[PDB]
């Protein structure tokens, strides 16, 4: 029953062909759903009793979008999502951290505008964990974000938004200064022809994928749901297609913010994105992004590889990584490996961005410390098997791929562990 | 000899590259599309389509196939959509780069146990009218095709027949339905209501997948660009559908609504043709090509040889075309099945087969209406030449270039087994 | 028949890697295909008699070396002349007629820089004797090839030059030397010597690589059977070396002393036959074929086109032979290049394009004598059909079995253009 | 060339040019064959063991010491000739020559003795003789049996059952010399710890032209299967009378290695031949070319895709170790081992960094060395108080032999393998370490 399930037999396929061919409808997906949900926060769903249902839905980042709206009203949507956030803490096993992102106006006719320079201000005193940097066209746009952002917004994440011709061709350099990728089709489609929006999105994704970089797909995927409780068969597909391409993210704009149906909106985007990480082809994906990730010393870097390796070797239920600033879990995430990848860490700012990584599982640690360092990381990896067990992610008899480090600190992961389940 | 800049356009870089990863990465924007369409654009006829004047706008925007749907309408109102297709196809006969076949696809109602009295009736109507096509709704088992197949008599056994799948059960028994029928469409809309709407996604890939595998036209359909109705640019959602039914193996994509009843049915085709022709060149042909290669048992027939030799010997010279003379249209299918990049160009006498050779990607038909000569050789090399300065004037292949040319020891069907390489003079 | 598949180790070549083509090699799976990598024997006082040569050529000699380092012109006259006569005892029956190359391996330029004085003077011998091919020793540079070309003058320039890489200049030089030369010979003996005897094998495996890459032959030579020249059998060292040198890609084995001097000439091209022909059947197409095609940058000339559509049409039908029509032996040449597994029939009129074409492995050629018919096409097809005939009374044709067959669109060298295939009757 | 440019810019252009590292980073065979470069010089210890037949030329304990020098890692002794009394004076010699090394534990080479039997002859299974001889064997403390005409299972229970219970250690390799051995394979490797194939019989018992297919596919099998392999059998029978061997015997010890055996052989060559320490340097010369020139893209991806799915902690740990060395060019994998089982599964993946197995047993030193690319070593101390000191200990003790041997350099990084408690059978752990 377990090589029925979650497509196997597609994924034990020998060639791309055969891969398709062996695509079953009945084949039920098992895994938890890996890659997040971005939702955009507006009149549609601000009220506190809407965010939770958004939680419960699957909503992982709450989008701003700083194009519209005072800061008085942003202020009051970031309590919103805070308050509904944390109406789940009570029980530390199963809490779900939801990362904040800030999206900004953008540059309009001119560099960084004024508007931008207060909004991202506004952004480091409210503690946001993402900016997506609306019209980024080169490497210096992404530097003025970052200088804006001040010293106290060192450890925010800026995603740069590729919206025109000049992004898509100064995307090497853009993408080597930012934390990561926005493919927004929404301005993309009319500053470049329509019908070339897919080769844009199609390789964005392929260069963040080996670069081990987040990426999001953005714009119109489910649109009709604005206004009618079911998608079209072409957003439906959309959505299949941007988890297929490789996307770590995918995005809800006016379906969430102003739309009838933002719960039902998430659902969807949950649902489509469960059955297509089932029916990605692990088999040549895995061997073609280990052969294209670089020779390197760095022993994150070495032990990632490693653990991914041995994971898919003895089809681990998951990936047990405890992480300060959420690297090691992105390192892990570059491989794409079919177990979960469990990140442990007690920063709650980590904690939320590493959502921007498929397949990243983020615990907030809150259990009370141990006097010994070996016995704090031993509690931290049993809190990860608890959890686990508790959201589905693990059972008795399940083998785990554990990934610590040598010394306390970030920067020293270089352990991985086979451990058994119970 | 060719030069750097031939080697920039219809996404060769991303084409020549190692793995899938570095072909995504080399996809550009900036790289033009130079082949002709190969995907056909299957338009709904209705009341936004239907007048001669419109049709002609349809068919200089790109429709290859007219469908019309017998869910809806009377005979006589059929009669009349088929008569109005007719005259805007021969509207252009006077101009040989204008003029194209056009195939006239029948699609039932649908079943009730086994076939409907009206769908014995409606198929009756398709034979008597000449309908290239039958699009079989709601396709349960085998034995609703040999039903289909048995209503089209005497007089319409070379029509061919597309099952649609529209239901689980019609998934569950694919490979039996696939087995007697001549195609497959993946009809998304009842699909997405009978089974649930986040995996239809992986039935259309499968079935897609299965039917290039077995060599069998696939059709992607409905709300492909439906938003296209009432506006007049599609959504992002709707592009990226068009594209990535062309890069899942379609063979056709079709257009309902937004062709028999929008307010924008010329646009929508037009939308259909630009986004087809950009997800053509960005096929990966490198690995496609091996797989279907490997894939396809091997065989003692010589079409089937002749077909991967040619398809063979196009890639290893970046031939424009393969010209290839057929009476069926098989031996045209046989090279499409391999997915060449050089168009299939297929000369035939048979007005019905030219018309349903659009069914298969990548054939580009061409009716040869002279008399034949009184000797076989001389007749052969007649077509052979119609072929190239068909595609001269059309813009497929100029002199100097190089051409594969597919055709058989003696007269009649079933007998190609010859591959030439030309220059053409 | 089931009995088919398992003879030639074809569940070894269907393997989906090398690690399973390994693991599922049978000694019981016996080989079918006619030998095809060549096998050159040094000729000397235990194979100088006409009767022994005649015995030679019926174990499967099909080239005949006469080394220039020892003996004087009148020695060697004596040696060709020998050679010829037993060669031609067989030509009453054109059917079943061998040619055999006769190649002059120089004695070489000594503690000189360049081509010294005796190689000219023996190089002009060559010519004057009709000599096929001349094997040049310790070619460390290009100049040393345009050197010996010169010597040949303009009477001997359908002589194939082989520059024998004998020492670290010559490896290092390869690519040079590899261009201008018509092919290569890895002379273990002096390289040996010359470099670490423990890296010969990398310098070898390299050097048949990249003639393999090139399309050019490459020959493996000195010390394959050496203990044959006073024992009856070779030790197992020396059969593994026969066979690797065959899966590496070598297009002829030599025999020096073995055949020269030894005990056990015969027996030793016997020897040298059933390892080949085993070995040979031990190749992985699946992945050879793959990286051939990959490797082999695209083309405009039509006889390399043809080729490589062929070679792909051969392996979809198990074809058991692809015969070819050549003048020169390139057509022959072009379709060697990717190691069908069909046996490569070449029908030529070229008394001397036939002996130098066993140069690249695969092909089987065939004299043909009869005048040229007043109507082409019927010339064409009565040679077609004496590579049927010779094919069928030699074991490499059956009724039944499918053959591909390359010709040209007009007469006279360089215009193959057709592949046709075809049901032996 | 972005997926080695930054190690390229760190490591130099001339480590990247060494040990066929142009070839071993090509995308195709082809391609790594047109890259095999004389000039390329090899850099990693030889991984492939070196087996040498003991007799007359080989036997004085001068001599013995000088073949340990040049490379002999396993003595083999032919019970096909001489008396227990003169095989017993062998074991010695070898212990003797061996044990004069054990006064610096840093760099001590254990050399295993392997006692092959003369065979059942006209019998239908184990002789008389045989028994006496496989007795002796377990007296002597043998570490290896070379099984002679093994024809079925029940060939190789009959050889443990005669092992006695004291004999359950050693280690019985199935020496494949016939027609049935050959078609009953499958069988008998699954009950045998490795096999031989002993081509001077097998080329008398099948036509001397098929060999090599047999040669092929039982390496191939063994490598699949993870058990040792040896090829056997005038791979150098010139250099019996000639200093210098021929050009077929230098292809075929080099065809043997890129084949996949994890040993080769010499059998006159060392007992009765003139130059039998020049015979040995020989080998090592050409596998050590040989082990370079091993295509480790394709072999890599293909081993992982043919082992089966795995539920056993100490084979996802070695694929995971094998992996993580290949991502940095990890000079060394060291790891703990008992049995030499952890090294075993480590060694079945054909990593190209060396693989140095720290065991406190003598036995599992000398018997490692049937693994290509294992590097015993023997540690002496006794066992820390605590555990996890003793562990790291003893991976500080491969570190420093691995300096002092010049495995390991500053700078380096090596991967570690470990298991969670003491025992045999819970390897679990790999570890990237940075050398200081
Ligand atoms: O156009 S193809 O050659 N696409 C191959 C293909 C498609 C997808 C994958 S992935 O899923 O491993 C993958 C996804 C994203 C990546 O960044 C990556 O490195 C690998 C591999 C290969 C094709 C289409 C239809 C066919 O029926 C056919 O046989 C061949
Ligand atoms: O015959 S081939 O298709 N390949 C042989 C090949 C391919 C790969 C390797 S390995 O060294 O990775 C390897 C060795 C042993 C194994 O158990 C294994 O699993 C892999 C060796 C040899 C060939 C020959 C010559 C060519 O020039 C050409 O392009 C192709
Ligand atoms: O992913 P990051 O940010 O590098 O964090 C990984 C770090 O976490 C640890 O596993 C545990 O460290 P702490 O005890 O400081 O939380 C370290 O050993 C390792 O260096
Ligand atoms: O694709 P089909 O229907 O088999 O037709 C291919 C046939 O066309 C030809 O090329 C020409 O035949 P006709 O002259 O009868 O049209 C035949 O030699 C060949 O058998
Ligand atoms: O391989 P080559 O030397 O180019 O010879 C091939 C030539 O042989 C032919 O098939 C027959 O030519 P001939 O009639 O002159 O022998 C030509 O059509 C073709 O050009
Ligand atoms: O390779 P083997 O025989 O399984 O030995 C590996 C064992 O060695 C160790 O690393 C150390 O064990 P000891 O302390 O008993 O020597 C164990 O943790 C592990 O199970
Ligand atoms: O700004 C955006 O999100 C867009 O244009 O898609
Ligand atoms: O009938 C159709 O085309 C459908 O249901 O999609
Ligand atoms: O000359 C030769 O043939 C040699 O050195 O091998
Ligand atoms: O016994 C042996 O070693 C042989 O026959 O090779
Ligand atoms: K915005
Ligand atoms: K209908
Ligand atoms: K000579
Ligand atoms: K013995
Ligand atoms: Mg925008
Ligand atoms: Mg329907
Ligand atoms: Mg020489
Ligand atoms: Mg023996």
């Amino acid at each position: 029953a377990f090589f029925q399930q979650q497509q196997l037999p597609a994924a034990m396929a020998d060639t791309f062909l055969e891969h398709l061919c062996l695509l079953d409808i009945d084949s039920e997906p098992v895994a938890a759903r890996s890659t997040s949900i971005i939702a955009t926060i507006g009149p549609a769903s601000r009220s506190v009793e809407r965010l939770k249902e958004m939680i419960k839905a699957g909503m992982n980042i709450a989008r701003l979008n700083f194009s519209h709206g005072s800061h008085e009203y942003h202020a009051e949507s970031i309590a919103n999502v805070r308050e509904a956030v944390e109406s789940f803490a009570g029980s530390p096993l199963s809490y779900r951290p939801v990362a904040i992102a800030l999206d900004t106006k953008g540059p309009g006719s001119g560099g960084l505008s004024e508007q931008d320079v207060r909004d991202l201000r506004f952004g480091v005193e409210h503690g946001v964990d993402i900016v997506f940097a609306s019209f980024v066209r080169k490497a210096s746009d992404v530097a003025a974000v970052r200088a804006a952002l001040g010293p106290e917004g060192h450890g925010i994440k800026i995603i740069s938004k590729i919206e025109n011709h000049e992004g898509v061709k100064r995307f090497d350099e853009i993408l080597e200064v930012s934390d990561g990728i926005m493919v927004a089709r929404g301005d993309l489609g009319i500053e470049i022809p329509a019908e070339k929006v897919f080769l844009a999105q199609k390789m964005m994704i392929g260069r963040c994928n080996l670069a081990g970089k987040p990426v999001v797909c953005a714009t119109q995927m489910l649109e009709s749901m604005i206004t009618k409780p079911r998608p079209t068969r072409a957003e439906t597909s959309d959505v299949a297609n941007a988890v297929l391409d490789g996307a770590d993210c995918i995005m809800l704009s006016g379906e969430t913010a102003k739309g009838n149906f933002p719960v039902e909106a998430v659902k969807m985007q949950h649902a489509i994105a469960r059955e297509a990480e089932a029916a990605v082809y692990h088999r040549q994906l895995f061997e073609e992004l280990r052969r294209a990730a670089p020779l390197s010393r760095d022993p994150t870097e070495v032990t990632a590889i490693g653990a991914v390796e041995a994971a898919f070797k003895c089809c681990a239920a998951a990936i047990i990584v405890l992480t300060t600033t959420g690297r090691s879990a992105q390192l892990l995430s570059r491989y794409r490996p079919r177990a979960a990848v469990i990140a442990v860490t007690r920063s709650a700012q980590a904690a939320r961005q590493v959502h921007l990584c498929r397949g990243v599982f983020p615990l907030l640690y809150r259990e009370p410390p141990e006097a010994i360092w070996a016995d704090d990381v031993d509690r931290r990896v049993q809190f990860g098997i608890e959890s686990g067990k508790l959201r589905g992610f693990l059972r008795v008899g399940d083998l785990v791929i554990v990934v610590t480090g040598w010394r306390p600190g970030s920067g020293y992961t270089n352990i991985m562990r086979v451990l058994s389940i119970s």
